[PDB]
C-alpha cells in the first residue's frame, strides 16, 4: 500500500539523516500522485530540520524547500498537530530567517490556523538579535492578535530590543507586562532592567509634575501594586540591588511594599477549572467521593500534604515530622482546629502504622474528620489542592509545584494564589521545626504612586537563598 510504504520509507529516511533522498521522496510521491498525509509531511518537516545555514554559500536546498513543503502541507489542508509546529519551528530556527519565520506564522493565519508561542519564537527573537524593533513589534502585536501569550523570554526579547533602539515607552510597557505575567524576573532580566534604570534614556525620561488624582484612580482600577501612567519624576535614577524584611519594607528606600488582593471571582474560576482537571485524570468516581466528604465535613484552617510533610528531607516516612506538623498547625489555629490531612491509604495503613499508637492517632484524626485516606491509584495533589482551595484555607506542602501537572494550572492566578496560601516547613538543629508563613506582602514588581519601583528576583528558594530586589527611585 503506496502511503504506507512511503511512511515506512520516510521513517527509514531517515532515522539516517539523509535530505537528499527524503527530498527526492517527496517528488516522486508527487509524480506518482500519492497524497502525502499529516505523517508524511512531519517527517519531512523534521528531516529538513537536519540541514544548516551555508556561512559559505547560497542557502542549502533542504532549509530552503523545507519551507516550500511547510507551505504546501497547508495549501493542501492538511491538519497540523503539535509536532508539526515544533518542526515548523526548528526549522526557522536553523534557517535563522526572521522574515521567513514571519511567513510561516501569516501563512496559518491565513489559513486559520493557530501559531503556538514556539512558532513566533525565530521570527521574534531573529529581528531581536539583528536590532530590527520595528519588526519585533510587528511579531508582538501578530501574537497579541492571536492571543498567545509571550513568557519571559519573549518579553525579555522586547524589553532589550526597545533599550538598544532608545524606546521608552516600550520599555515602560514591557516592564508592566513582565510585572502582570511573569512577576518575578530572572537573573538576565533583572540585570538588563538594573542596565535600564541606570541608563541615559531612563535619566531623561519622565515628567516632574502631573495628575495625582489620575494615578491614584489608576491604582484603584489595576487591583493595585502598580498604575500604569507612565515614568513619573526626573532626573537621574538611583538604582540599588536591596532586600525587602519581613513585612514587605525595602530596606533601601524604607518604602513597604503592598499586598495585592485576589479576586475572589478568579478564584472561584479557578476551583471550576481545578475540578475538571483532576475529573480528567482522576477515576471521576474517586474524586467526586473525596468532593462529597469535603461538603460534609470541616471547617479547616489548614489542609496538609501528609506525604510531602512525611518525606520532605528524610530518607524514609517520618511519622514524627507529619505529627510535629499536625500539632503546631493546631497550635497556630485560632479555636484549635485540626487540619486536614490528606494521606494514601496506603499510609495510614503500612508505612507509617507499625506502631500502634501512630496507627492509632491516624484513626484519630480520621475520626475527628481531619484525615482522608486517597484510595489507591490517585495522585493526592489533586486533593489538596481541591481542599486548600475550596476551604479557603492555608496549604502546607514543601512540594516545588513543578510537576507537570502544575503546569496546567496556568502561570497568572495559581502562583498567586499559592504565595497567599502555601506554608513550607523548615529544620535547624538549635529550633526543630518551623511554619514558614505566607508573606504579608505580594512578591512581585511594583510602581509605585510616585514612580518608584521595585523589582524582585526569582529564585529556586526564598528560605534557602534570600531573594535580592532592585530598589529604583528618583535621586530628585
Ligand atoms: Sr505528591
Ligand atoms: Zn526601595
Amino acid at each position: 500500500s503506496p502511503e504506507a510504504l512511503l511512511k515506512q520509507k520516510l521513517d527509514m529516511c531517515s532515522k539516517k539523516g539523509d535530505v537528499l533522498e527524503a527530498l527526492r521522496l517527496y517528488d516522486e510521491a508527487r509524480r506518482n500522485g500519492v497524497q502525502l498525509s499529516q505523517y508524511h509531511y512531519n517527517v519531512l518537516l523534521y528531516v529538513c530540520s537536519l540541514a544548516e545555514a551555508a556561512t559559505e554559500s547560497s542557502p542549502n536546498p533542504g532549509l530552503s524547500r523545507g519551507f516550500d513543503i511547510f507551505k504546501q502541507m497547508i495549501v493542501d489542508k492538511v491538519v497540523p498537530n503539535e509536532a508539526t509546529f515544533t518542526n515548523g519551528a526548528r526549522l526557522a530556527v536553523a534557517k535563522d530567517d526572521p522574515e521567513m519565520a514571519f511567513d510561516m506564522v501569516k501563512q496559518m493565519k491565513a489559513f486559520g490556523i493557530q501559531p503556538r508561542l514556539r512558532s513566533y519564537g525565530p521570527a521574534l527573537f531573529g529581528f531581536c538579535r539583528k536590532g530590527d524593533a520595528d519588526k519585533a513589534y510587528e511579531v508582538d502585536a501578530h501574537m497579541v492578535e492571536s492571543e498567545v501569550v509571550p513568557e519571559e523570554p519573549e518579553l525579555a526579547a522586547l524589553l532589550k530590543v526597545s533599550m538598544d533602539t532608545k524606546n521608552a515607552d516600550k520599555v515602560y510597557k514591557t516592564l508592566q507586562r513582565l510585572r502582570d505575567l511573569v512577576r518575578q524576573v530572572s537573573k538576565s532580566t533583572f540585570d538588563m532592567i538594573e542596565e535600564w534604570f541606570k541608563s541615559e534614556v531612563a535619566t531623561k525620561t519622565g515628567v516632574k509634575k502631573w495628575d495625582v488624582k489620575k494615578i491614584r484612580d489608576a491604582v484603584v482600577s489595576g487591583g493595585g501594586g502598580w498604575h500604569g501612567q507612565g515614568w513619573l519624576g526626573t532626573g537621574k535614577w538611583n538604582v540599588k540591588r536591596t532586600e525587602m524584611d519581613e513585612n514587605g519594607v525595602c530596606k533601601c528606600c524604607k518604602e513597604k511594599l503592598v499586598c495585592i488582593d485576589i479576586n475572589p471571582v478568579e478564584t472561584e474560576t479557578f476551583a471550576a477549572s481545578l475540578t475538571r482537571l483532576a475529573c480528567e485524570r482522576e477515576v471521576k468516581a474517586n474524586f467526586n467521593q473525596f468532593q462529597e466528604w469535603l461538603e460534609r465535613h470541616g471547617p479547616f484552617d489548614a489542609v496538609i500534604d501528609g506525604a510531602n510533610m512525611g518525606l520532605v528531607n528524610q530518607r524514609s516516612f517520618s511519622f514524627f515530622q507529619l505529627n510535629n506538623t499536625v500539632q503546631r498547625c493546631q497550635q497556630i489555629s485560632p479555636s484549635k482546629r485540626l487540619p486536614l490531612v490528606i494521606l494514601h491509604k496506603s499510609r495510614v495503613n503500612g508505612g507509617p502504622a507499625t506502631y500502634p499508637k501512630n496507627r492509632a492517632l491516624l484513626e484519630k484524626w480520621k475520626n475527628a474528620g481531619a484525615l482522608y485516606a486517597t484510595p489507591p491509584g490517585s495522585n493526592d495533589d489533586w486533593y489538596w489542592l481541591y481542599a486548600a482551595v475550596s476551604c479557603k484555607c492555608l496549604l502546607v506542602t514543601n512540594d516545588e509545584m513543578r510537576d507537570h501537572l502544575f503546569q496546567l494550572l496556568g502561570n497568572s492566578f495559581f502562583p498567586r494564589w499559592k504565595e497567599k496560601h502555601q506554608v513550607r516547613i523548615s529544620v535547624t538543629r538549635e529550633d526543630g521545626l518551623k511554619l514558614n508563613m505566607p508573606p504579608p506582602y505580594s512578591i512581585v514588581i511594583q510602581e509605585s504612586e510616585d514612580g518608584t519601583w521595585h523589582v524582585p528576583m526569582s529564585v529556586e528558594d526564598d528560605l534557602q537563598t534570600s531573594r535580592q530586589w532592585l530598589c529604583a527611585k528618583r535621586s530628585k
